[PDB]
């Protein structure tokens, strides 16, 4: 297995991509501490991976809860090799014009506290452990960190902010801790309480690869960055992992639909 | 005079680069409304430019104050052609490890509310006027929106966020309103930080930082904004990001500039 | 006028964007030396701008012809302030699969010699003059220098290559000569002899600005970079000038078609 | 073994990073065809890996030789899953002013034919096989494809060109074939240049260049390529660009790394 003996801490790991990552990492022989809000989903995850996962109930916006998570990971598993700050909330792609005046302030805080501050706090909480292990941080970004229309101004700003975290923390924590970003997109899939695309169009206009991958197919990039001995030269790296959103064509996403007949293959 | 008849609103326009922009825009024949926290400095520019600049004291973090700045601009000059969200605060380049646990949450809010939310609220406030005029938004970013070591994680993350606002708002406001970013660097402004946060002068590290090999006066950074404010010149530009930082992103490994030996190598 | 007393040298200035630039620069009070292949179109341009333009007949692929151009500019006008290497040929957006085996080598040379080598030679020829004047270089790139589907692999590679020239030459020629790039796209409009989009689709899917600007509307960015006192802090700068191609949405180019009604404005 | 049953073709695979890739891919259970100019070194890897690696002597600039390498791969192993166009030559970091007028045209062709055209011809040669296998192209770029001072204008322009090939070919080959770039830096390979062209060792400038603060062994750069060759792990990736250069693009102004004082600051 790719990650035998490795210890990772994954925030927002009780569901979504984060849970797919927990499952993958454990299958790869890793031990995994998860910080998330749902006590029930966390206990379910602990039992699913008996002895290879530990769940910490808490608020990713709270430095104290991030520190509780780091501490619990160290208590259960003895070290932290790879930190994966991953918890994020969306903004329904709500356009600036559609953000009501009486909710915009609250919404700003909700989404930024989770998507950016929670990442800052995760890294802050885990810094002693990561320096000790000469480990690494793998941020979950998004296509919204690079291109428009993957979210409203709030979500897009937060994910661009994370690209800034990749760069500044790769600098600040060098030479001791490496810091990289995976920017998934085109996956299967919740926004703040203050706020409230067809597959055909998705395959034709958005995704050159011509299909929406299952969540599990997005876990491999994180295994790569977490693998002992495969990512040593990488810091400040940004891996767009979104089906080709940034390289899509003007009239169609892909240019090569006819190749198989074109090449008589 | 390249901006005759045009009207700009500039946030943080009473000091630093913002004030240089006010003077340049008035000099180019624009009328300018300014939102800023300094009453004294708003008075100074009002006296300097007479009726061609109007100031409004307020907090860039407040949508209400942003709406009052827009309302005032409309009352004074009848339209808004170019909005320059420009007000920003620094973080003293405070490293993550150096952000104290009891100050970090407040510092986050202070810097994000000014640098990111205040940009959002300025556009929100001016959107009706800007759609009416088929106008422009020129965001002030920073070298810190592209490269590390121009601020700590808080500042660097805010200016990266502003790059996101250029991209997303260029998309959301098209085809009516053009949205672009200028990213100044090497300005040597007095980088004010938040009260919650309690380094090497530019001159002292110049040859490690700026390929241009010199420290531009503030006036030297106003030309990029005039370009984006000039409808006959910048019509194709939206979603553009203009690094304007003396070459920080193209600096060499051992020294910033590669052409120290150029003139002797070519004689003359 | 914006450019009074300034001297520019523009390669590929006899037609297309290059001619629009000649015309604009002269209107702005600049003196302009033009290197191009057509003797007739050059003489026509000289007479159009009597005393403010000089035409040098030559091959942009030839260092000796680029040097002849620099020399003629100096002879006529006394200095070179701004060099604008701009001559380029297209590849018909010919896909790799459609490039015939017996023409690909020749085509590679044709397009690279013009689009990249001609730029290298222009800068090389003008280097003494530009260092003397503490001037600048403004490369014509293309949206093809940043995104796919603005050309085939040949044209796209050449224009990405030019981005490399912007970066390396901004470095190499600092602190004496500044080097920046304008990347136009969405304009009105020839490829190599070895080789051989609807407006509705262009406005809806490609161009957020929702219209194809006239060539003259692409000249302003070059005036900016050539203006004495407006671009001093800029070197290694890249100005995407393509109607928003890089910031286009997934299902439509623009997100704000409804704003005027939405805002009751 | 992460690549059991897969077949790779690697150009320039008989030395440097290319040979490290061959060894890693065989170690991961792939079979590998190599196109390279060194007959001796192709023999060395053939003996090393027995029947799991086959070499073909040839010129990466020649489409004919690229087609012969593909044909050979097919004859040996029955398919091509991953193509790694990797062969490149450097330019001694020769500055523009230092390119002699009588050598510059030849140098241009030599470096562009190898670094750019040879990449084009490798994909052209392997396209039928890659479309058949719904395979992958992993281009070797360089830090010189993103930042200055990693080569002269010739090399820097070629590796920037290769970034264009990642983008354009990701588009043209979708949805069947995925195309991505790895951009290694800090490798300390013996950067061979063209005969037409007649500097500071990495170790000597490390703290101005590499935030990671150490000089990776060649084997350390093979992991990114394995990832792109692993169908179960990299399926969503196309058009991606992975800088793999010890942090060259996130290096600080005064020193490459920002965390010299980190461990003392946190105790333990």
């Amino acid at each position: 297995m790719k990650l035998t003996g490795e210890v990772a801490l994954i925030t927002g790991g009780a569901s979504g991509l984060g849970r797919a990552l927990v499952d993958r990492f454990v299958a790869e022989g890793a031990r995994v501490a998860v910080l998330d809000k749902s006590a029930e989903r966390l206990r379910e995850l602990e039992v699913a991976h008996g002895g290879n996962a530990v769940g910490v109930v808490g608020d990713v916006r709270s430095l104290q809860d991030q520190k509780r998570a780091a501490e619990r990971c160290l208590a259960a598993f003895g070290k932290i090799d790879t930190l994966i700050p991953n918890a994020g909330i969306w903004d329904y792609s709500t356009a600036l014009a559609d953000l009501p005046e009486d909710k915009i302030d609250a919404a700003f805080d909700d989404i930024f506290h989770v998507n950016v501050k929670g990442y800052i706090h995760a890294v802050k909480a885990c810094l002693p452990a990561l320096v000790s292990s000469r480990g690494s941080v793998v941020f979950t970004i998004s296509n919204a960190g690079f291109y428009p229309n993957g979210g409203g101004p709030l979500y897009t700003a937060t994910k661009h902010a994370v690209v800034g975290l990749v760069r500044q923390m790769a600098f600040e924590l060098a030479p001791h801790v490496r810091v990289n970003g995976v920017a998934p997109g085109g996956m299967n899939t919740r926004g703040p309480s203050s706020l409230g695309v067809p597959l055909a169009d998705m395959l034709k206009s958005v995704l050159p690869i011509g299909r929406m991958p299952a969540l599990e197919e997005y876990t491999g990039a994180y295994v790569f960055f977490a693998t002992r001995g495969d990512s040593l030269p990488a810091t400040g790296a940004l891996l767009n992992y979104d089906g080709g959103m940034g390289v899509r064509g003007f009239l169609t996403a892909a240019g090569g639909a006819d190749l198989p007949e074109k090449l008589n293959i």
